[PDB]
């Protein structure tokens, strides 16, 4: 009496973004990428999945100008002139998890989903909807999800699985952990996305265990050669288990699901040599039409 | 009675790129080149103050190590070892003072820095170069240094502080955090001056002068003349006061309030010369080609000494 899987987009833009329509322009772009897949590899799911746009704040647009403000060409105008120049990308998200107004923020975006999720039941389409509900987010909006994740007793729904798209995440809880040394997603699983050309990619798994700094993130196979995946387990436990040289149980527990969180994405190794100014973008809008992506969550949805 | 009339105190924390303990041979190596520059400087156009100028040495922590292995752990790249293998993925050069600052054990960091000052200090005092010396003290710190003695000067030293000086210090990014964390000014540092230099290309360089008064955005900082060229400065005014005639026009009283909030009568952000060419460099290289410039930059030593004349 409807549709299966029901995946709320937490779009936030990219980082350097300081629109909603857009927003949709990116969700279009995954959910035809979805279809397209799907109806070549994944049949049995054709017309099984839906899509809906989760406008977020762009958290990060404070630090961004504060940032600029203090640049030693911040009296500049010609922004040909400021392509070249350093952006400190990585003190983006500090600054904007540190601010105040933060937590509005992630009161909003529980705001939001509930009321995308219940724009979507009192749909034509939703009507009589009882399958799993998944969250993605793309780079600042992966964060504002998480941390509505982690919140108490107010998500409408359970959220099954949870997706972040290049996020800096894993160095936003960096600093937490810095901050308040002395230290859990409402989720099934936590899937941390990246291209490793990303200034914005942060593992998340030596934050758990620390051990899994010596251990390579789990790739993700390339769309052509391997659509249903390479046979490799995604479970944590046998990856515990071909690192037996640690106890291991004490891991089980604390993880985010049963499966690995740092996953791989294949990217050129030329991009990381690519003006600082000119990635953000790039790696935002890749996630949108990435055939690997949409490939690997098909491959997480049909079990 | 003694013949030093102004003595500097250099906070050496080294590069911000070495996680590993710091030398305290290779930081006097620096200091050594400093004043070999200073009296080559001095030898030639300030020969009233020979001899009358002295630099010593205080071996700061390298307070990012931990922080630079935290985000090392944490990158796509953290099972791989090798240097030269992990010289070319992203450092996030910015996130590193912010984490070494947030840590609930800096503050321990900021008392050594304080404890290594005065025994410096007061072992000049009893050195035989020292002995009767009644001059003023100027500090110097290298980037991370830089953050650590202002840290240090905001609210302990047994001295009184006249001028401080800052090599490419990513200090106004730690504090547009602390304005950040809590917006409620209090870290007014205690000292007669304070010179932010920077050379635009370096990766940590950021002004002070927006986080004072918020539309010095739109002014340039000021420039620090090349020593080939204008050995004696171009003659330029280093006056607040004048800065603010010069750009009367974005004001209006807002003038007045500048005045005095600001920290000393002369301006603080200052821009080396920098080819254009080194922005284009592989991060990785350019803490150590920024760090090493300083101790023998010409342009630098003739902008001090003039400062302390």
């Amino acid at each position: 009496c409807a549709v299966h899987a029901l995946f709320l987009i937490l779009h936030s833009g990219n980082i350097l973004d300081s629109d909603a329509n857009s927003k949709q322009a990116d969700v279009q772009t995954l959910s035809s990428a979805f279809e397209a897949v799907t109806r070549i590899h994944f049949p049995e799911a054709l017309g099984h999945v839906a899509l809906r746009l989760v406008p977020c704040p762009p958290i990060c647009a404070a630090a961004y100008a504060l940032v600029s403000n203090l640049s030693p060409y911040s009296h500049d105008g010609d922004s040909l002139s400021r392509s070249q120049d350093h952006i400190p990308l990585a003190a983006l998200p500090l600054l904007a998890t540190s601010s105040s107004r933060y937590q509005g923020a992630v009161a909003t975006v529980i705001a939001r989903t509930n009321q995308a999720y219940s724009a979507f039941l009192r749909s034509p389409e939703g009507a009589g909807f009882c399958g799993q509900v998944a969250l993605i987010g793309d780079g600042v909006g992966g964060i504002l999800g998480f941390d509505a994740l982690c919140h108490s007793a107010r998500l409408d729904f359970k959220v099954s699985g949870f997706f972040l798209f290049g996020s800096p995440l894993g160095l936003v809880l960096a600093l937490r952990k810095t901050v308040m040394p002395a230290l859990r997603p409402a989720c099934e699983q936590i899937y941390n996305l990246f291209h490793a050309a990303d200034p914005c990619a942060s593992r998340l798994e030596p934050l758990l265990a620390p051990k899994f700094q010596a251990i390579a993130p789990l790739t993700v196979p390339r769309y052509q050669k391997f659509p249903l995946g390479d046979g490799s387990s995604l479970l944590l436990a046998d990856t515990l288990q071909t690192h037996s040289s640690l106890e291991v149980v004490k891991i089980l527990e604390r993880w985010w699901g049963t499966k690995r969180i740092d996953y791989s994405l294949y990217c050129p190794e030329a991009l990381t040599a690519f003006p600082t100014v000119t990635l953000p973008h790039l790696f935002h809008a890749s996630y949108w039409e990435s055939a690997d992506v949409v490939a690997f969550i098909l491959r997480q949805v049909i079990e």
